[PDB]
């Protein structure tokens, strides 16, 4: 695909906006467009940068972060800046946190599935994310458009990780489906998966390996529960494909209007077998029965 070689003189570096496993991400400008640049900080890091650059060049989708180009001196990636920050931050970040709706929760999960389904349907060889979680989901367009990315890990992903991955089996693209199942629960409940557990990360791995999943949700539509709990399955072959998730979720959006309303209202918080959803399903059930 069309990957621009870039002159660092033309980039107007403004400020640091967090960082990944390697490198430091900075907000900048470049030919009158807001850009996130991921600059390298030691000559040692170039092998990983090449894999990242070769990956980002292949992918071209509305729900995966767009690489504009890369400067080879000094070595940096140049991506479209996502103003909204991570989904992790919108859900769990610093107060004041934004209000959002079941429609938003479903639209984020739909958009994420669309992006992963694109990765999975790629040729000659299918790409697998293997680290799908809200810190790697960026928001744009007032919190309404979600973009998959990967900040990378050094050596916290345990909560969203499929059991077959962390147990050192042969994993497949069905590990992404597991992760998505957990993200869906997370955006619906606005709870971090496994804070009831806590302690070090191997506690979560152990828990999940013995069958522990997140708790079920009071008054969750049976169809959404069916989908969610299939994605949690120990056996990877019993989880749906992303093609299937995208089709289902696309169709459920009929009963979840208002996903294009930007996040703009504030929210104040409390936390109680089951758990209450943060979002409200009254309107879903209302719209559903009108059809059925
Ligand atoms: C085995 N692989 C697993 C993952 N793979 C990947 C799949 C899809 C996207 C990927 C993006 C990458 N790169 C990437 O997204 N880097 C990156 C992420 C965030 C970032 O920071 C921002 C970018 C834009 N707006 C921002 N606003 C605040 C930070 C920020 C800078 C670089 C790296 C890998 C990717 C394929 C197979």
């Amino acid at each position: 695909g069309p990957l621009h070689m870039i002159d660092y003189k033309e980039i107007e570096v403004e400020e640091v906006v967090g960082r990944g496993a390697f490198g430091v991400v900075c907000k900048a400008k470049w030919r009158a467009k807001d850009v996130a640049i991921k600059q390298i900080e030691s000559e040692s890091e170039r092998k990983a940068f090449i894999v990242e650059l070769r990956q980002l060049s292949r992918v071209n989708h509305p729900n995966i972060v767009k690489l504009y180009g890369a400067c080879l001196n000094p070595v940096c990636l140049v991506m479209e800046y996502a103003e909204g920050g991570s989904l992790y931050n919108v859900l769990h970040g610093a107060e004041p946190l934004p209000y959002y709706t079941a429609a938003h929760a479903m639209s984020w999960c739909l958009q994420c599935s669309q992006g992963v389904a694109y990765l999975h349907s790629m040729q000659p060889k299918a790409l697998i994310h293997r680290d799908l979680k809200p810190p790697n989901l960026l928001l744009v367009a007032g919190g309404t458009v979600l973009k998959i990315c990967d900040f990378g890990t050094a050596c916290g992903s345990a909560a969203w990780m499929a059991p077959e991955v962390f147990e050192g089996s042969n994993y497949s693209e069905k590990c992404d489906v597991f992760s998505w199942g957990i993200i869906l629960w997370e955006v619906i409940t606005r709870r971090k998966p496994f804070d009831e557990i806590g302690g070090p990360a191997f506690r979560i791995m152990w828990a999940v390996h013995n069958g522990t999943r997140p708790p079920l949700i009071k008054n969750l539509p049976k169809p959404i529960e069916s989908l969610m709990t299939r994605c949690w399955s120990k056996d990877p072959s019993q989880r749906p494909s992303m093609e299937e998730i995208v089709k289902i979720m696309t169709h459920l959006m009929r009963y979840f209007p208002g996903a294009d309303e930007p996040l703009q209202y504030p929210c104040q918080h409390s936390l109680p077998g089951r758990v209450e959803p943060y979002v409200d399903f009254a309107e879903f059930y209302r719209l559903w029965s009108v059809d059925h």
